[PDB]
């Protein structure tokens, strides 16, 4: 079962950047769902620490132009 992760998404700063960054996302090797809120300028995704670094994940997302963060991390 996949672990979630909680990223900030900050820079984009208008709700028009939500979709193309979830369904791009969607394709990146250890997503599973992704859930942006532009609104809460917060994002919540779940994979797994096998297909990604835990960080790349961000790191992939702050490669798309805006500087993005991590608050959470995967763990049980």
């Amino acid at each position: 079962g996949e672990v979630v992760l909680k990223m900030k998404v900050e820079g984009m700063t208008c709700h028009s950047c939500t979709s193309t960054i979830e369904g791009k996302i969607g394709k990146l090797q250890g997503v599973q769902r992704i859930k942006v809120s532009l609104d809460n300028q917060e994002a919540t995704i779940v994979y797994q620490p096998h297909l990604i670094s835990v960080e790349e994940m961000k790191k992939q997302i702050e490669a798309m132009g805006f500087p993005a963060f991590v608050k959470k991390i995967e763990g049980r």
